[PDB]
């Protein structure tokens, strides 16, 4: 009951990430905005490790999903935290446009999906008991 919208605002990051990097293909709005600008800042404040990222992946369609497994699985090894859930959306937002670049587009959509899922799954519960996204648009947006 819960996969609609979460699968909607794993879209509208993934299509704005790959707007701003020169992809124009394929309150609701105001948690989009927070996590929008909170990807931005995350993007500015760390460009080095996306470097670095962008370097290391090797992405092919056979190994998109082990990468996205082994990452996400670290990023939240020591819990879950609002900071973590934004370096969760910029990483999927990078492995979309390195998919992209790298002619993959065919794992965008499954991104997306491993995306939704891990949200649905492993970070709504935290989300609901930490104030929900309301709280993240307190902390994060305007
Ligand atoms: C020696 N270590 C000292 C401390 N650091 C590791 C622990 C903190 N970093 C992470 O957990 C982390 C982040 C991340 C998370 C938040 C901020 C910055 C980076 C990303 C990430 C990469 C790309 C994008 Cl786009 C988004 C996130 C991946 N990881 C885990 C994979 C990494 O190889 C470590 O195991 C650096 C090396």
């Amino acid at each position: 009951f819960m996969s609609q919208s979460n699968r909607e605002l794993v879209v509208d990051f993934l299509s704005y990430k790959l707007s701003q990097k020169g992809y124009s293909w394929s309150e609701s709005e105001a948690v989009k905005q927070a996590l929008r600008e909170a990807g931005d800042e995350f993007e500015l404040r760390y460009r080095r490790a996306f470097s670095d990222l962008t370097s290391q992946l090797h992405i092919t369609p056979g190994t998109a999903y082990q990468s996205f497994e082994q990452v996400v699985n670290e990023l939240f090894r020591d819990g879950v935290n609002w900071g973590r859930i934004v370096a969760f959306f910029s990483f999927g937002g990078a492995l979309c446009v390195e998919s992209v670049d790298k002619e993959m587009q065919v794992l965008v959509s499954r991104i997306a999906a491993w995306m939704a899922t891990y949200l649905n799954d492993h970070l709504e519960p935290w989300i609901q008991e930490n104030g929900g996204w309301d709280t993240f648009v307190e902390l994060y947006g305007n």
